[PDB]
């Protein structure tokens, strides 16, 4: 059963997304009884329509985090994206606002892999040992990564089959423009079954990928952390699961261990108790977000006021730059796509525009002619999370004006395509604006490796607290980082659990 009060656990994992599965699989098979503590709920009871996720076309109170309204970057285009009001509920995805930027992160028990697109990319070598010098790159490329991707699940289109079906007709489309201009495209791999894709295109299955669905989660085809990582913990049987419980709290305890105060939440986000566990260590897995607010609080209020003075630095978007572009007639997208995208423009050993593009789906069902694409930018820009006195909140200081770097970068690069084709930018995709600038889907950083924790992601002044997540990175790995965060969170399980365990 679920954490109760007054309860002393060995090992608490505070949220459910890749670094929480991570350690929580590997604790398990350590022998190690482990709590992990999700704010969401558990994505496996059908909702009213019989399925448990809604579809992006006609989303519901299941779609949003305890909002009142959806909220998707492309708002209000050709019949698709409008932001339509909700029930507020325990909804998947979470659009968390700050002064200068909205956080797009998944809330539920399998984290940001319930609502992401599923690309599973391994960064280049040379970036990697120049980012993370602290780290053995060797093990990572022998090693750490190519377990991350067996684990995760990762698989590759059939090349042949992505040829022909009219469902990637907007990815041929884009590599055409892409190549036409010099470009080099690559495929890139996804923990999307790819063979159940193709039974969707035959009519033989249910559509997900096909049918509209992915940010609000998948009722098929990808694979999220509850069905690899986390299955595989909770086959161990020492897993327990405590859902819709949100941390706000975690100090020393008297004697040993910490205390870790959370509310338990209803499905309509009202909390309805507060409970206090006692755990002898810690693993802050909250995301790049969650765990910097909670660190940054814990110093800022005097709970863990010996952390170092580097949490809640180095906080980045991984260059994170949305556009769209206008097609003539003779370069149509199709009318159905599928909703997870396969390729990506790889600009990135260009010192000029350093840009990794993933050419992205707009699932109309209608004849758009829009290209779309998601760029991660090589954007030097870093911003940090704040602890403010007068609201008792944590602020985190990126400016939107921080982005015109990766614009910059990303611009040349389209501003290419756009010559040779002799087309424009779409200005309606997201208030007359051209880039999709005020979000991410890739926050990364504030509590980074090596600098605000040990070499191996430990709390050095707090014996037993460890962080495993996304804040370990530094701002930007230059491509999708969920395969990173994962291997990351491989390599130091490993070593916390030889070395202190
Ligand atoms: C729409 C979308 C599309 C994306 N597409 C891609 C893609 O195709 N490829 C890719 O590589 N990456 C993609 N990402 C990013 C990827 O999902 C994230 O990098 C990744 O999930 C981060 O992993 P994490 O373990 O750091 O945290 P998360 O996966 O964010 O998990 C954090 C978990 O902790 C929980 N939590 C937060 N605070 C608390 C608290 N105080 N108490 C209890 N629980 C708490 C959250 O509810 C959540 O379940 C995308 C993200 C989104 C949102
Ligand atoms: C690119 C991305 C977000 C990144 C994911 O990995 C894949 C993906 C698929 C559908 C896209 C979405 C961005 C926002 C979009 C464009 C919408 O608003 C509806 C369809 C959505």
């Amino acid at each position: 059963r679920t954490l109760a009060d007054g309860d002393r656990v060995p090992a608490l994992v505070i949220g459910s997304g890749y670094g929480g599965a991570v350690a929580a699989l590997r604790l398990t098979q350590a022998g190690i009884p482990t709590q992990i503590v999700e704010m969401g709920r558990s994505w496996d009871t059908p909702g009213s329509d019989g399925k448990i996720f809604c579809g992006m076309l006609n989303p519901d109170k299941r779609s949003m985090w305890l909002a009142d309204k959806t909220d998707q970057p492309v708002s209000n285009f050709m019949g698709f994206g409008i932001n339509k009001s909700i029930d507020r509920y325990v909804g998947v995805l979470d659009s968390e606002r700050f002064s200068g930027i909205k956080v797009y992160q998944g809330r539920g028990v399998g984290g940001g892999s319930l609502v992401n697109g599923g690309m599973a990319v391994t960064p280049k070598r040379n970036y990697f040992e120049e980012i993370l010098p602290s780290v053995d790159s060797n093990e990572m490329y022998n090693k750490y990564f190519p377990r991350a991707n067996t684990g995760l699940g990762v698989n590759n289109i059939d090349q042949a089959w992505f040829e022909s079906t009219e469902w990637y007709k907007f990815a041929r489309t884009g590599r055409k423009t892409a190549q036409r201009s010099g470009f080099t495209t690559a495929f890139v791999p996804n923990v999307y079954d790819f063979e159940y894709m193709k039974k969707e295109a035959a009519g033989q299955v249910t559509k997900s990928g096909l049918g509209g669905e992915v940010i609000y989660g998948n009722n098929a085809g990808k694979k999220s952390l509850d069905k690899t990582y986390l299955a595989q913990a909770a086959a161990t049987g020492k897993l327990t699961i405590t859902t819709l419980h949100r941390v706000t709290k975690v100090a020393p305890a008297t004697g040993s261990g910490y205390s870790v105060t959370m509310e338990q939440i209803d499905e309509q986000g009202n909390v309805v108790a507060t409970k206090v566990v006692t755990a002898d260590r810690v693993f802050f897995a909250a995301g790049s977000v969650g765990t910097s607010k909670l660190l940054v609080s814990m110093k800022a209020q005097g709970h863990l006021p010996n952390l170092s003075s580097q949490v809640g630095e180095g906080w980045g978007n991984n260059g994170n730059i949305m556009v769209g572009r206008a097609n003539h007639m003779w370069d149509a997208t199709g009318s159905k796509q599928a909703t997870i995208p396969t390729m990506g423009i790889d600009n990135w050993a260009d010192p000029t525009a350093p840009i990794f593009a993933e050419i992205a789906p707009l699932p109309a069902g209608l004849e758009t002619y829009v290209s779309l694409y998601l760029a991660i930018t090589k954007n030097p820009e870093r911003a940090r999370f704040q602890f403010n006195s007068g609201t008792g909140k944590v602020d985190l200081t990126w400016a939107q004006s921080q982005n015109q770097k990766g614009i910059d970068m990303a611009k040349k690069v389209f501003d290419k395509i756009n010559q040779k084709e002799g087309t424009i930018y779409r200005t309606d995709l997201f208030y007359y604006k051209t880039w999709g600038d005020d979000f991410t889907y890739h926050p990364l950083g504030g509590v980074l490796l090596n600098k605000a924790t040990d070499n191996f992601g430990r709390l050095p002044e707090y014996p037993g607290l460890y962080v495993v997540d996304g804040s370990l990175v530094p701002g930007n790995v230059g491509v999708n980082p969920f395969v990173t965060i994962t291997a990351l969170a491989e390599r130091n399980m490993d070593k916390i659990i030889s070395s202190d365990i």
